[PDB]
């Protein structure tokens, strides 16, 4: 689990969304796994604009934050789920690093600020869907 909170957005995995998620929705992408809904508080996240391709992201599944390095924003296949059949993912990072499902949600941070959130893992890779690219976040 885990979200991004930025003005007046909150920016989650698409698979973990709630009601209250869906009855506020402002945007949401199936083949990025992400959906942004509204929130009734000010956000102070700051979102990074940069190509960065190294930063520190939180893993539950071990209490733990981990220093990676990822690949740039790309179109990846993902296996089926309960929530979503074979699959390409776009807008997605890999890094060599630990995952588990309930790693989701876990930010991906860099110096520059917030890149993303865990959304894919296994074979001891993780995969971090980018916020970099939604600069519609910051107005
Ligand atoms: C953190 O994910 C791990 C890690 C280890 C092992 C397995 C996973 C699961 C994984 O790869 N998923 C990809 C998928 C997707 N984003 O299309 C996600 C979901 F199904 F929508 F919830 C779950
Ligand atoms: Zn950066």
């Amino acid at each position: 689990s885990g979200a991004i909170y930025v003005g007046n957005y909150r920016v989650v995995n698409r698979h973990l969304a709630t009601h209250n998620d869906w009855a506020n929705l402002v945007w949401e992408d199936s083949s990025r796994d992400l959906l942004v809904s509204s929130t009734t508080a000010q956000g102070c996240d700051t979102i990074a604009r940069c190509d960065c391709q190294t930063g520190v992201y939180y893993c539950s599944s071990r209490r733990k934050h981990y220093p990676v390095s990822f690949s740039k924003p790309s179109l990846i296949f993902v296996e089926a789920s309960e929530y979503y059949p074979a699959r390409y993912q776009s807008h997605l990072m890999l890094a060599v690093g630990h995952s588990e499902p309930g790693d989701c949600g876990g930010i991906l941070r860099c110096q520059h600020g917030v890149v993303g959130i865990v959304s894919t893992g296994g074979n001891g890779l993780v995969g971090f869907a980018d916020v970099r690219d939604l600069l519609w976040l910051d107005e």
